[PDB]
């Protein structure tokens, strides 16, 4: 199960990796020594004496290049150029941890949309673009956040781990007694005053509810008390109801406060008895005594993230992590299509017992039968969601027959010829989506320009008298699928980027209503002038669209009739 | 807007409200004490001097009954009973203040509940119960809540005031220092660092609309791509969107670290740059002027709330107050109905040119004219919203008409004898609200019980194999509205309450549909029977259950006719 995200990560990304165990680590490291330094400073920067016996305080005396006013002031320099050197060295730790959580998520979705990219037009279709993007943008970040969580965890548990190893070498006696007394707060806090706080809460919500509820129907006998002329009796129920509520409400509000308080008070308690009990046993009491505290106090500081980094962090290891790794193996080890050589289209388009159904799921046809000479321009009338959509989408490349065959001058279409074939249609969605880029992409679909080819297109679908009124011109961004563009330019952009791609059969997969009908019938005039010389085929959804097809099939549940 | 106050405040308000002033400051002393507190005594239990200097101190020394081992101890015992009494006049003084904002809402709230209570029916018609909910319990709560945020706020600028006061004469130099270097850091955050982090997730945003917008659409035209064969222009559009995410999601999360990062070391060299800054002064008492950092360090501390708590009361008082107040005056020195003295009903309710209108409005009416002979149950056919139930209102007392006279015994309805004409008539509203009790009450609508009249009215309304069938019986609640009962019961009840206030007219607003004959007739022929020894008015929603009606007036718009 690391084998899979091994897998899932390249090389770089393990090296990164483990470059960022290690530094997460010695940050750890950064961290104890920036808390334990603070006791030697203050030891040595009082008494001044040391400097008198001891041989290495003496040997730096003796460097004389100073007395000792100037020693420490030197100390604390080198200590401030340290603490420095800490905030670069911990913002530089966060924003590896960022590069790679965020490198990872680019790399990964990369690699997965990828893989969706290329599965089967059937697969991709039968699922819901809703977990499509789940499945290529919220999981990588999930594994992402997920494994800089992991690191973050790894540094913490260290600072942890080394921290209480420091407090127990400079007082293991002292640090048994605020571990003791550590979970006997954690005990008081999570055991005793929490479950209080929250029925305080509960009582106040039905309260609040019963208040509500009769100051609601006094409201809405209005016009019963009004009839009274005496208010007492409801007012009455209100002000018992009313004190209820307002009890429970300062009770739910002078508990919640305890645990706060609580610990300001008991903070102080805790000093004073370490200062108490731990001046008995002394050991010199001078400065001394503010240093074995303040590490404590240090420590315990900065113990307090430790904690919550561990547990928040560890949390995101629960809920992210196990769910989410498998999913990338069961979805990047996915299948892909397949196939490979050409095939040649000069003749008909033959259909023969077409048969199809989608995975579940009875048939659409069974043995739908038809054919389309070369050039032939015709068009599938229907009752929608009948199965033309479909029908088309076997008679071009995509979705494999049930039991047809399909032949291309006489010639079976399958795995291997299917990429030539798909490749000769363009497909003029009419209900269009374009990206937000320069209108030659989208035209291109991002394949470079062509110039010559793009402009060619562009004067095909008559886009030129529109091309030429831009400012940026070819170069406009389109500002989604448009915002900058109409229903009537964003057709022939699609037009255009079918026409882009050339030849040799066009399908039109009109849409649903358009309330332009004018534009509409001018657009099909012009697609018709531009299928001249190709052969079409029209997913018709109204009729008066296809007033110059040459056949029209209507297929209704679920026979094909030919009928113009 | 003092008077304001102190006129929606009673007296023991206003007592309360001083009382928790002068605490509030005194809270502020014992705060302040608890931080000083620890400088005398970790400089005592550290050196163990001062017993043989200091006239006091050596005189208590000399008071001889322990030595000095146990004289720092009682020190310190003393210590842990202040800072647990402190806690314990914190959490007193959280509650006091909870016990009064809860105990204001409460009142006043009932005060504008009751002040609704007593505006005329029009005026309390003419708006929507959610501005009335709103107005005796969303402002009560806002008043309430920005008193409190009021004494908090006094109490915690005297936690600073006094504090700081403490800081300056422990170490006027010092104090200067850390506020210069206070506001610095200030600067630096709030006018330095976190602009950056706002433009850093600006720019995370954009990246990250742009990154979705290029994936969705390229999952849109996942046919389109499919025929293509290649699909390197889609990924590679797709790679540089979400490279821009990538890029602007590392450097946001990067920048969004600095400042706690910047926080912990400007933490510790402050510090160290007090230490060496402070070395270099001849004073370095080991652990003397070394006590004094710690206090500084304490009430830095204890000065963070201050803040916060001072920043979210002003808001409170902001958001609140200027809003809130007025909204009350304006609210409770509204002004309420009037009348007193009697009207007596034995021959005719005479009607006589009546015309009324809403407040808007014009007019339903305009010249209505009927009368009704003691006894006589009557119905209004109408085409619902005909005009027929406003009628009622101003048969019975409610509405003032605008041009009419409604005459009881050749006697004029008006402000002086409105009460007691109100008082003779029941309501029974077919669609009745109750509120959640002892069935009891609701049938004598909070006034007490009256058990004789209760029964013999719980007996009219036949209510009787319903009580037989209960647990609790007469005490049960009802359970909200019901919930607890259905429809029948609920009408019964209704009747009940009703014959309660007794007599002398029954007024029968039947809702509109009941499907159907069965339970609806059933009641009509009950509530007939009931209303012999009485005159009734019944605002019919059909037909059909009138049929044993002396009187039948159809009034639509705007003319009354009669049918029977």
């Amino acid at each position: 199960m690391v084998k899979k995200l091994f897998f899932i990560l390249s090389k770089e990304d393990k090296n990164f990796l483990f470059f960022l165990l290690v530094f997460s680590v010695f940050v750890s490291f950064i961290e104890t020594f920036a808390i334990s330094l603070v006791m030697p400073f203050i030891t040595l920067a009082s008494d001044f004496s040391y400097f008198d016996r001891n041989k290495y305080l003496i040997s730096l005396k003796e460097y004389l290049n100073i007395p000792v006013f100037e020693i420490i002031v030197y100390f604390g320099v080198g200590l401030i150029v340290f603490y420095v050197f800490r905030a670069l060295l911990n913002a530089y730790y966060f924003h590896l941890l960022a590069r790679f959580s965020k490198g990872r998520k680019h790399a990964i979705a990369y690699k997965v949309f990828s893989k969706f990219l290329n599965i089967n037009y059937e697969k991709f279709t039968q699922k819901n673009q809703s977990e499509i993007l789940k499945s290529i943008t919220g999981e990588v970040y999930n594994l992402s956040t997920m494994i800089s969580s992991f690191l973050l965890l790894m540094s913490e548990i260290f600072v942890v781990l080394l921290l209480y190893a420091l407090m127990l070498l400079i007082n293991y006696k002292i640090t048994l007694f605020l571990s003791i007394f550590m979970v006997l707060n954690a005990f008081i806090l999570v055991k005793i005053l929490s479950p209080i706080i929250k029925k305080a809460g509960l009582r106040r919500e039905e309260a609040m509810k019963n208040f509500f509820e009769i100051l609601n129907t006094n409201l809405n006998n209005f016009k019963f008390i009004k009839l009274k002329t005496k208010e007492d009796g409801v007012l009455s129920l209100f002000k018992a109801q009313s004190e209820a509520f307002s009890k429970a409400n300062i009770t739910n509000e002078s508990v919640a406060a305890v645990p706060r308080i609580y610990l300001e008070g008991i903070g102080f308690c805790v000093l004073v008895f370490i200062v108490v009990f731990l001046v008995l046993k002394n050991e010199s009491d001078i400065s001394g005594i503010l240093s074995t505290i303040s590490i404590f106090v240090l420590a315990l500081y900065r113990l307090m993230p430790s904690a919550n980094r561990i547990i928040t962090s560890y949390h995101d290891l629960l809920y992210y992590h196990s769910s989410l790794n498998i999913i990338y193996q069961n979805l990047r080890q996915e299948e892909e299509n397949l196939g490979e050589g050409k095939l040649s289209f000069n003749q008909e388009l033959k259909i023969c017992n077409l048969s199809f159904g989608y995975e579940g799921k009875k048939y659409l046809f069974k043995n739908l039968n038809l054919n389309i000479k070369k050039g032939e321009k015709i068009a599938f009338i229907g009752e929608s969601g009948c199965g033309k959509s479909t029908l088309v989408d076997l008679i071009i490349g995509l979705l494999k027959p049930k039991e047809g065959q399909i032949l291309i001058d006489k010639q079976e279409l399958n795995a291997s010829n299917a990429k030539n074939y798909r490749q000769k249609i363009g497909y003029i969605p009419q209900n269009i989506y374009l990206f937000n880029d320069s209108i030659a992409k989208n035209i291109t679909f991002g394949d470079a320009v062509d110039e010559e080819k793009l402009n060619k297109v562009i004067k095909q679908a008559n886009l030129e008298h529109f091309i030429k009124n831009l400012p940026q011109g070819v170069q406009t961004k389109v500002g989604d699928g448009g915002s900058n563009l109409s229903g009537g330019q964003k057709q022939r952009i699609a037009i255009a980027r079918a026409l882009y791609l050339e030849p040799e059969i066009l399908v039109l997969d009109q849409a649903t209503s358009a309330l332009d009908t004018q534009s509409e019938a001018k657009i099909m005039d012009e697609i018709y002038k531009i299928s001249k010389d190709k052969t079409m085929i029209i997913i018709a959804h109204r009729l008066s669209t296809i007033t110059q097809c040459d056949k029209v099939y209507r297929l209704e549940h679920g026979k094909l009739k030919e009928e113009k």
